[PDB]
């Protein structure tokens, strides 16, 4: 069907495997095919400062393990792209949050593949419901700014196959990206626009995507090199097109292998085509705001309420400290003009709500001023309760940089000492685009409220949860330690001298902390809510040879109305390679009113069980008992159940360097133990 490569020649063929400038694809408008425009936006479309929605950035969306709110935002994402001509956007970013100071964590998901694969899927199959193009982003293992363009992440098989693949694997498998892009590293020694197992050995022949790979900005090194390796789409243009078709010429590029790579190119084109096509197209300023309201209600998670401080009786005398609440920081140049943006202050304000507002500190380096910090003082010191928002400038998470400290500006610390000292019911607002300590000045604050970022709806979304218009329902997807030295992958951090070497292995995040019996400030999965909740009823029942399904009822045993989210980990008994005490491996947030229970279940497929094995380079589910525990958080385990499977049945060569308990594992091997 027309327009094919059957219609193009070799010279135009070449050049759909380069965008046409920066930011669009390669015109062949004399053939009838259009050079849309590619741009950014993880949470939310980011053309050229164009007015759009400033959705939560990941590291705040996280919070809400909700794959139907995230698949909301992809729709009203897709939406703004129509009306701009916009046929693919630059996102979402699933890498492993495999250490919190890298940079990009707040554009990110999740420490743990299983939260993140079914958590960004929202974003791939709400915007494609649309019409228009996802670019699942930085395949793969792309965990550190530093050294980003040269490193080699150094990983075990193991650890690819289970930590930094799954998310990607998941989201190709369930969704279809029509678009994937690259991530500028080497892993192993090969960057990843030119590294074939990766692109095609992996990608293609074995999870079947069916879409189009793309180089990250600079990423492609050798046009020939990548385009032998499955990359369709060189981004930007380097205007070297002409070395794609001397290559097709002389041998160095099949002819099938341009044909397939530019034929996925026209594919794209007619994917986004009808969606293009649509002609005065404006999308509802005020609806989309309302999904970026939702969405930042759910980025929250409460960590600590002590004596209830919160909800706020709303006619309290309120004490609100602290340049954040004037000047919100609320994304991550990845800049968003949003639509409409109302702070926290004009929030109240335009609520009612009458407040007395004292900046505390500035959003910069520069030292302490102790006039604004007696300032604060003297407020607070006349109010029933303060809320003083805190976390990290701007600076504080400069781009392309990794951080070199969890913790929030000290003199923001010193300001909290001094505000506590004149009045201890303290609610401490936090915002940051990846994990900050906690624990080092917890004490001085009754209840503390990590709110990431929000996006341009969080003002709104700050009274509502503070003031009890809703309840905060947010889970932590990334563990908060004690220290950056408990961190397993601390030692190899940032690397040196060109390479990085995974050392934990699979051991990443609460993988390690839940294995080792190390202590953490706040878990994976946790979260406070003005609910309460009690599970019952849970089944864990065997539903084939390696298979089980789970079944538990949860009940808002209180009079608010709130969600809770369970959490179904696998822990499985001793195996033959190493395996973290328990993963993650299902979940569903229910809203539940006052007094309502709900009946939920889980399929745990064979994958649930199985383990990567480098000796049979293939998943393995070893027989034995998993026990299945069913909770609302990583350390908040209400049921478990032992279920027993059978094995896959898989089966290995058997020679004299073999020991009898491989045999006796092994189908063939077990019946000449007897």
């Amino acid at each position: 069907t027309y327009p094919s490569v059957n219609d193009l020649t070799l010279e135009e063929k070449a050049s759909l495997t380069s965008g046409g400038d920066a930011w669009h694809l390669q015109g062949v408008e004399a053939k009838g095919i259009p050079g849309y425009m590619i741009t950014d936006g993880p949470h939310g479309l980011r053309k050229s400062s164009v007015p759009a929605t400033c959705f939560p950035p990941a590291a705040g969306l996280s919070s809400s393990w909700n794959p139907e709110l995230i698949h909301q935002v992809g729709e009203a994402m897709a939406e703004e792209c129509i009306q701009e001509k916009v046929a693919v956007i630059l996102g979402p970013g699933v890498n492993i949050k495999r250490n919190p100071l890298g940079g990009r964590c707040f554009e990110y998901w999740s420490e743990d593949p299983y939260l993140a694969g079914h958590e960004a899927v929202g974003i791939v199959a709400g915007v494609q419901s649309k019409g228009v193009g996802t670019s699942l982003k930085h395949f793969a293992a792309n965990n550190q700014e530093t050294d980003r363009l040269r490193v080699s992440a150094n990983i075990s098989q193991r650890a690819l196959r289970e930590i930094y693949f799954p998310a990607f694997e998941h989201i190709v498998k369930t969704a279809q990206p029509w678009t994937i892009m690259c991530s500028y590293n080497r892993i192993n020694g090969v960057h990843s626009a030119q590294n074939r197992w990766l692109l095609t050995d992996v990608l293609r022949d074995e999870w079947g995507y069916e879409g189009i790979v793309m180089s990250d900005w600079g990423a492609d090194h050798d046009r020939v090199a990548s385009l032998n390796a499955g990359l369709n789409l060189e981004m930007p243009p380097s205007y070297t097109d002409d070395q794609i078709v001397y290559a097709a010429r002389d041998g160095r590029i099949q002819p099938e292998q341009l044909d397939r790579m530019a034929q996925g190119m026209v594919d794209l084109v007619n994917k986004t085509r009808s969606a293009m096509s649509i002609d005065d197209y404006h999308f509802d300023v005020d609806a989309h705001d309302e999904v970026a309201h939702q969405a930042a209600i759910e980025s929250m998670v409460l960590l600590k309420n002590d004596d209830d401080i919160l909800p706020v009786a709303a006619n309290a005398k309120i004490a609100v400290i602290g340049e954040f609440a004037r000047t919100p920081r609320y994304q991550g140049s990845s800049h968003i003009t949003p639509t409409k943006m109302t702070s926290f202050l004009d929030t109240l304000a335009a609520r009612g709500v009458d407040v007395a507002f004292a900046p505390g500190f500035t959003l910069d380096l520069e030292p302490a001023d102790r006039t604004l910090e007696a300032e604060a003082v003297e407020t607070a010191k006349n109010a029933d309760v303060v809320l003083m928002f805190l976390g990290l400038p701007e600076a504080a998470e400069s781009e392309g940089f990794d951080r070199e400290t969890l913790d929030i500006p000290a003199k923001q610390v010193e300001l909290l000492k001094a505000v506590a000292a004149e009045n201890k019911n303290i609610v401490v607002v936090l915002s940051n685009g990846s994990v900050v300590s906690v624990a080092p000045w917890a004490g001085n604050a009754k209840g503390i409220l990590e709110s990431w970022l929000l996006g341009q709806a969080g003002g709104p979304a700050l009274a509502d949860v503070i003031f009890g218009k809703v309840s905060p329902s947010g889970k932590l997807a990334q563990t908060i330690p004690m220290n950056i030295n408990d961190d397993p992958s601390m030692i190899n951090w940032p690397g040196e001298e060109g390479h990085v070497d995974y050392g934990e292995g699979v051991f990443v995040g609460y993988r390690y902390y839940d294995t080792y019996d190390k202590a953490v400030d706040y878990p994976f999965g946790f979260g406070l809510s003005y609910a309460t909740f009690a599970i019952d009823g849970v089944n864990v029942a065997k539903t084939g040879a390696n298979t089980a399904h789970v079944t538990a009822t949860v009940t808002n045993t209180s009079d608010v109305d709130a969600a809770e989210t369970v959490q179904v980990y696998v822990a499985p008994g001793k195996a033959a390679v190493a395996r973290p005490k328990h993963e993650l491996k299902g979940f569903r947030k229910v809203f539940l009113k006052a007094g309502e229970s709900a009946e939920i279940t889980f399929d745990l497929d064979e994958r649930a069980f199985a383990y990567w094995s480098e000796k049979f380079n293939d998943w393995h589910v070893e027989a034995g008992e998993y026990t299945v525990e069913v909770g609302t958080s990583s350390r908040d385990i209400a049921a478990v159940a032992v279920v027993t499977l059978d094995g896959d049945g898989k089966a290995l060569p058997l020679d004299e360097w073999s020991t009898f308990g491989e045999w006796a594992d092994d189908p063939v091997g077990s019946k000449i133990v007897a």
